[PDB]
């Protein structure tokens, strides 16, 4: 069930997209650590952000705010529909406060009642009890004692099941624009502006989980801006700090009326941050991020020209889906560790779903070395 | 706060006008090494330079390390790392659950939390915490759980039963007022999980790691936890956390010694932990007390202001006299004003929470500007 590398696979060393283990084993990573090293691994202006902050100042409590996070805040609030941000540390405690800010909000602005939050199956928003409440695994929420209530699920994709369950009494609909760990599916644009629709007529909030599609991943800054579908809330991280943990919780004033613009933010996180928002925040990444994904799905149809494995190659710009044909279900993980043991580390998305999230500037040359370790572990699981 | 800190280094901060302040506060006992200490930002850089980042399906060197240390220095036999006191707070609650749910019974799910306990904001933290106005307006909170008063044995003899999975307590209250749990208090929860096979845990988020002159402190009253928490201090500024338990509980997880850990957090943190798990910075945190206690004195031989010094080591508590009920936070400002970072426990309570080596010269420099902004209040 969970992959966990073995003993003789321990990271000690990271440079761009490559990854050196304890034995000295070198190996391309496509993988990111789950889509957060977007930048790869100790990029020179991440470093430098680091360490000029690190002799500066590192911490400041919530009381305070600090330069780095303001000019973050600043940041995020120019590219985007939002007008305050929050910052935390992950995904999950960002979650956590869209959650509760929603909750919150239809409590004091419409009813006490107001309390109905609408997520969907297969959907993951952190492991907290509250997040994982909200995430659509009952594996993963099952056994933890009473789960927090007024939580329904219905399947991604699916409206009419939307329409059904939703009313006066829903405080929220949370879904990602790209569900990456539910086998990287998309959210159709009639599923996602129905979703704004239904929000806008029961007066609830449209929370968008862009931890993981977002900041630069799909080739735009957020999923949203290739949707045309503006949420209400907006979450981000992983890639955001580039390894560094930092979040951030984005929305209007009207919003977070009901709790410079910024509120907390770790001087250190937001300066890392800041550095990567910068990069990624560019014509040149962010059109380039088009070029790459066209050059990996080219080695996977490749790959699947020499040995019939997959049957969908999907997700948007450097997250990339490959669905394997039903003569290989349940066997992601085989794929996984083949990959590996050849060189070349990438994901599951389940147990019939390939995944890449490469770095966003991954050089070419380890789009082709990679994918050619690729080519190579998947003739050891086939033939 | 009117102000913008923007660098600090060992017990001083300077805002945006260059205006240098004592720092008594360390960001709510976070930087427990002070601001930019030599040997983090060594480690800092060491690592920025090496690998910053892993995902839970890998261990890396220094979140083993840091593992290694924390077992070998404690009761834990394992040990899983998170990024803030909330997150470990989160999967300690979630595996005293599961524990219970899994070895005795699905139905075993009570737990027993102390009015003004605070475990962090999550909804499920913020639940167990014991500020009901804090954990209000947030839609249904998870059930089965229920507050007692601090201190108030039997009051947790009434509610504990065989239904029950966990006792939570802080050893020292921090937001709470800054009161400490006297040991029979401690020793009966630990009697009375032993006996209704629940799990002890300890939230040392802000009493841990030196702070009371022992390395946590359940060291200091001799009663073992089942699970501890741990964070603030154990970056020293750098946002890690740790969940410590038995091989035994931690089986209840559907890995090796240690899980997960970012390991620029954790080359830091076994930075931290090196330096302050010494004979010579933890024997001093009793030396650097006593001066703080005495300024504090002082200060009330002088002004009668305070009815209370309380707490442990470097967790400082000065209780209000009834005359200045409620007005903490004027101190505070004045105190700002004055050049001096500190803290409130509530609006009744003056907390302190500086660096474990806090220079003698900024002990005294501080508490005398703290001295000025308590005579400006009181004239
Ligand atoms: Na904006
Ligand atoms: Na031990």
């Amino acid at each position: 069930l969970p992959v966990y590398a073995p003993a003789d696979f321990i990271p000690v060393k990271g440079k761009g997209s490559r990854v050196w283990d304890q034995q000295g084993k070198e190996y391309i990573d496509f993988a990111g650590g789950i889509a957060v090293t977007a930048l790869g691994h100790c990029h020179p202006a991440l470093v430098e952000a680091l360490k000029s902050q690190g002799e500066t100042l590192w911490h400041t409590s919530r009381v305070f705010t600090n330069e780095p996070a303001l000019r973050l805040g600043r940041k995020l609030i120019d590219a985007t529909f939002a007008e305050r941000v929050l910052f935390m540390n992950s995904g999950t405690e960002a979650n956590e406060t869209a959650f509760k800010l929603a909750r919150h909000y239809a409590c004091v602005r419409h009813s006490p009642f107001k309390t109905k939050i609408i997520a969907f199956h297969n959907a993951f928003h952190g492991r907290s009890l509250f997040t994982v409440s909200v995430g659509g695994q009952p594996k993963y929420s099952d056994g933890f004692g009473p789960k927090p209530a007024d939580i329904i699920h219905v399947p991604f994709n699916d409206l009419h099941a939307v329409k059904a369950v939703m009313d006066d009494h829903t405080c929220a609909v949370v879904v990602e624009p790209i569900q990456g760990e539910g086998g990287v599916q998309a959210a159709t644009p009639e599923f996602l502006k129905g979703l704004r629709d239904l929000c806008d007529e029961h007066q609830a909030l449209l929370v968008f989980d862009e931890v993981q599609c977002g900041m630069g991943r799909t080739g735009d800054l957020f999923a949203y801006m290739h949707y045309g579908v503006t949420p209400d809330i907006l979450t981000s991280a992983k890639a955001l700090g580039g390894g560094f943990p930092v979040s951030a919780m984005l929305t209007t004033q009207e919003i977070a009326s009901a709790f410079g613009s910024t509120y907390g933010g770790n001087p250190l996180a937001c300066a890392v941050a800041g550095a990567t928002f910068d990069i990624i925040n560019t014509p040149e990444v962010l059109q380039g991020i088009h070029t790459k994904r066209q050059q990996f799905v080219q080695h996977l149809q490749a790959i699947d020209e020499q040995f019939d494995i997959f049957s969908d190659i999907r997700g948007m710009g450097l997250l990339i889906g490959a669905e394997l044909k039903p003569k290989y279900k349940g066997r992601a993980r085989d794929f996984l560790y083949a990959g590996a043991e050849a060189g070349v580390m990438v994901l599951n998305a389940g147990a019939d779903v390939m995944r890449f999230a490469p770095s966003l500037v991954v050089e070419e040359a380890d789009i082709h070395e990679g994918m050619q370790r690729f080519a190579q572990a998947v003739g050891k699981v086939v033939a």
